[PDB]
């Protein structure tokens, strides 16, 4: 069992959460620098993206693994603030550890941090910049919806891709439509109510949203019906198999006649099963568990369309959609439980076949087919319309967004030295320590693009005294900006509130930790 | 888990990538020195082709790892163009190098590399010659054809063929007839579209074009066919071979009757297979994964020819060309899915046997059967006509040339440097380091072929600078020359758009990494 | 031959010069601990004086060196600030590491220092209070200057004196009649003019100013007179000694008598030397490198009195006030050259002989006599009164006051945060640095008193900026106190001006030096 001092214990802790920090912050901007990761298998593997370099890689010191732990819990909001979330962790540690080396208390630095965080979420509401809860039908003569596909998609990748924009506009134009709204101002937009579906080949221009379900599967059997018309949809949760018990009957191998006749005597239950669905007059057929060869056969000379593999949430929306009820086996199958489409067809997209069911008497999940390319430029493509969907998914569910390119920060930095002011004995330091922190992040940013950063943090400083919140540095422009609302470079609200959440949680916590027992 | 320094890591990967070129760029060019390369089972093999050292050669420190997966996507499309490309690769990295060590930011790089390549990209369509389309057709008395056809084999030999070259001419020929025009200069008639079969024996001259397909895998038994007039074709997938369920049926040994009972319901099973396809009426058969023994004793018996082993995409143009269908089984097959050939004969090329198919409607494909010597001295000239038609394919997708020996090279370097002044800031030595990188290039091929390189660089320079778009240096010849046109050392535009945007590619996904995480 | 690399040799000439302020500082104020100091020979020294901590002790890193050049120039001026300019000159310099950690370059931060000092030098006369420039006739009912010899005691000691602070009040009064008037208001008097003559083998009390010279020593025989009134004194440069040829004759010790006729030769000459002296009338004589014993028995015969060692500095202080001429040779002695005094006499003091010359034409000099007990208790009262004079004639010679306990250090540092707001450029950067560097000054006053220094800063900081000028913390009571005046802790501004002036110019000289070569 090996112990460790105190003092130096949270020092050794400081440095494990702040190597990692240090570490990330090469590539926290939008051009920032790609990490090479190589595992014991020998496979290269570049990105930027912060969430996937902490799984990646072997991370071993306990203090190191609550700030992976702290990502991780992050990363399911966000791809880009699980980032800064990091670097702000580390930023805030290192100021911490300056007043613990002037002796002083760790107890007092976590209350005046407490403070500072608390003040920091009444000012954002009132720096927040409020956008209307429905643009005449929230998104008509389109602008505030484009420019935020525009610039989340340059803030992402940049590079050539205007003919992917537009497309991606689109999209999230018929999201848009969807929406149904919350009496805040706020909406009922949920990420996992869409589901995309992407086919091989052609055109990105060729892809549309669905008010019904599309099923991906190839489905079966070519002889099965390729329409149909006024459909009863049967879905059932088991294999269409033999149901016989356990202990399992012996004939000898070297009698030729009766290992057919087992095999003979399981085929005949198949037909049987079979005859129950044609009975119970359903068209279409769901069986999540398979269907073997023989009894595909059976439901195609009988005259329905039988699907294989669809996976359980995507049931659950075609039960909750035609009304059916989830079936548990063939001998279970009763008249009722049958849901209820216009139609179910097969459509070829990119040349490859594909099951359309609509005609639902609600759908609240819709679903958007996603034609293109190769694989490379749809995989990336997918992706791209994912990092967008989240941007209008956050302005929806929240009508808030903030001004970015370092403004925020700023304003907190000097009314946190200015309340600092008015607070009283050994709080008054934490507090100002904190004001400070939010001025280290904000100019790293204009060292990433390549020009000096401490004349850059002064010149917004000064811009920020004579003006007011609108300067701010630009990473893709390359210089200080007069007004960050005319680059379209706001934010949602969201990606501030919880870094600001996860930084100031990972710094109290390594810093609440005097001690280290370890087997 | 082995870590390494931001910075630090930039330099070494630098280093590697650029170790790998300065190892490799003494074999480039048509005098340029063979590797010898010794593998692990202990192999020898003797080479100078470029993308094949990479491919036979052990890569480890992963900067290396990423120019080879330039020259692995750049072998899928030339084999030229990859050996040269990964030099280049190296002559821009080692201008980037300087840049790093004067501390200029690599976005900045990155971005001036990318000025200076969009320029590029501008200058040469407008440095390229665009000879014709096919007025009078193509290769009517001979010239431009001839001129590719005994300049590649110049390049890829040096050695005496003039009886070997007239015929590759002709053969090129042949195939520039084919065509089947796309708009605007360009033509689809293709590398995959393009079949060659060599078989022994006497001479080259006996090469021909088939406009139908040529099969090499022979007709089977003596006591089948060997000419088929006005053939029904059957295409088959599945083995012609007996099909039976899981768990196999025992007949003992010490009854010996009932084993030879077995033994010949099996064939009862085989000969009526068999009279299937004679009840159909298809004098030609295929099978692509085979024929059974007594299989082949029964078609032969009725009087049918068929054909074991035939390869995927052999089979699709035979269908295509015939109008057949591949057919699933023996049990798949149905009356009207038989294709048609005029004629079907086997004819011996150096004695040995070969299925011709013809007299087809409607093909795209054509095969080039070659005849000719023993066995080296054939791969040889097989080779030797893939790379004529590899510089045929590049002029017929786009019949754009641009002159060679250093021309397109040391005029970018002179617009560039032209270019570069009307830049401002920093970001204007990083556009002239990528044109002081194109002048890199060039020069080495004077020392290759034997001269003194910075003399020979300001002779260049010289007649380069009171002409226009005219004067190299030739490795063949091994001088300068004020005529490099008249030469014949022109080159397709594909070869050097694509090593240029290799070249640009690998160092600048190089230079955007900042660390190396190895476990 | 040992070289230094730019930047390193620097910091570490910043190490050397640090290591001794922050080793010096634990000596600060007048509570300071006190050092042991052992030599080389043995001998061991225990101070808490900071000029002569630096003297004793062998200093060996070149700039460690230059600021005891720094601090022996400093100690020239006055006794208490050269200490407190040691500790000012390292925490500049801590303040200066950090800067060139930030990568400023120093030619930036050397001219922001010296803006932040011309901005201090407008600083310390508006701070700065007069009292009055004549006061009622100027140590009248005598007040102001009974408490800064109390205090400055008070400080110096801080146990039972009480009866020789009195004794001190009643010298520095005379002192400050002498003082002569400037139209500044100021006043002229100097240490060069004031004497004190110290005696063993009484009681304090008994000692006085006077106006005309002591000659401390015995003088000589007693058989000349003793009182002399309407005194002729003779000064004679040269001894009282035989003026014969240096190539000289030569006695055998084996003629006996001729050895006595040479003996008598010499006692002859000095002999007629004498005579000619009381042929004049003199009836003191001074004869500064002596007086033969011959010589002293026949001066005392004549009714002569002679002195021998009066030094060079007593003998300018007596020829202008006597109207004397000092005279080169006896054979030079003339008759007009000779000085006037009322009367000359011996006065025992402390049972002690001592000699007085009185009734002196217009002496500027005067001479102050201090008898006492013992030798420590004695040489300690010189201490005392020489220390409280020294603060007379700072106060005498600028009539500008200023306050103490921290009050001017905490005040220039709050009046340049805010001069820095004003202020642009990375110059200002440089400024705010300074003014912290005075915020360092003052509260390690109060963790020598045991108090908490942060607690203690953060007190005066809200009292001196909701409570208004002459805020401090007192060291000798123990507290942070409002109105530092009313505990009369007021200094000359002098001592500040001063070590404001030699911290800024260690700094600035360690700051220009970029290289050291040492052999």
């Amino acid at each position: 069992t090996s112990r460790n001092s105190g003092r130096d214990a949270l020092k050794n802790n400081i440095l494990a959460a702040r190597t990692l920090a240090e570490m990330l912050r090469s590539s926290l901007g939008p051009k920032g620098l790609d990490k090479m990761l190589i595992d014991s298998f020998g496979d290269v593997t570049i990105t930027n993206d912060g969430a996937t370099i902490v799984k990646e890689m072997e991370i071993q010191h306990p203090a190191a693994k609550l700030l992976v732990e702290a990502a991780k819990a992050q990363d399911s909001e966000v791809g880009d603030g699980t980032t800064s979330a990091v670097v702000l962790a580390g930023l805030f540690l290192e100021k911490a550890e300056s007043l613990v080396d002037q002796n002083i208390h760790p107890t007092i630095i976590i209350e005046g941090f407490k403070k500072a965080f608390n003040k920091s979420l009444e000012l954002l509401p009132q720096l927040a910049t409020k956008v209307d809860v429905s643009d005449l039908n929230s998104a008509t003569a389109r602008d505030a919806l484009k420019k935020i596909v525009y610039t989340t998609m340059s803030s992402k990748f940049m590079a050539e891709g205007e003919e992917l924009n537009k497309i991606m506009d689109i999209v999230i134009d018929a999201v848009t439509t969807v929406a149904e709204p919350l009496p805040d101002g706020g909406y009922n937009v949920s990420l996992d109510l869409i589901k995309i579906d992407k086919k091989k080949g052609g055109t990105i221009e060729d892809s549309q949203l669905i008010r019904g379900i599309v099923l991906d599967k190839e489905v079966v059997h070519a002889g099965m019906p390729r329409r149909v018309e006024k459909a009863k949809i049967a879905v059932l949760d088991a294999s269409l198999e033999v149901e016989k018990p356990e202990i399992s009957a012996k004939i000898s191998i070297t009698s030729p006649d009766q290992i057919k006749a087992f095999l003979d005597e399981e085929a005949k239950y198949l037909k049987d099963m079979v005859d129950k669905l044609a009975s119970i007059g359903a068209n279409v057929v769901i069986c999540q568990k398979g269907i073997d060869d023989i009894a595909q056969h059976f439901l195609a000379k009988r005259g329905i369309l039988a699907v294989r593999r669809v996976k359980r949430s995507d049931i659950e929306k075609l039960e909750k959609a035609l009304g059916a009820r989830i079936i548990s086996s063939i001998k279970d199958a009763t008249p009722e439980d049958l849901g209820y489409a216009e139609l179910v067809e097969e459509r070829k997209v990119g040349n490859d076949k594909m099951v359309f069911i609509e005609g639902a008497k609600n759908p609240k999940a819709v679903n958007i087919l996603l034609r293109g390319s190769n694989d490379m430029a749809l995989d990336e493509a997918e992706r791209s319309i994912n990092d967008a969907l989240y941007s209008l998914r956050n302005i929806l569910m929240e009508p808030y967004i903030v001004p970015g390119g370092g403004a925020i920060e700023l304003e907190l930095s000097a009314r946190l030295r200015e309340y600092a002011r008015s607070v009283g004995g050994k709080e008054q330091l934490a507090i100002e320590a904190y004001a400070d922190a939010l001025e280290e992040i904000p100019m790293i940013l204009a060292e990433t693009a390549g020009l000096e950063p401490i004349s850059a943090l002064m010149d917004l400083r000064a811009r920020h005294a004579k003006g007011l919140t609108n300067c701010g540095v630009d990473v893709i422009n390359g210089k200080i900006i007069d007004d960050i609302y005319s680059i379209n470079v706001v934010e949602p609200i969201r990606v501030t509130r919880q870094v600001l959440k996860s930084a100031t949680e990972a710094a109290t916590s390594i810093m609440k930790i005097d001690d280290l027992i370890a087997a």
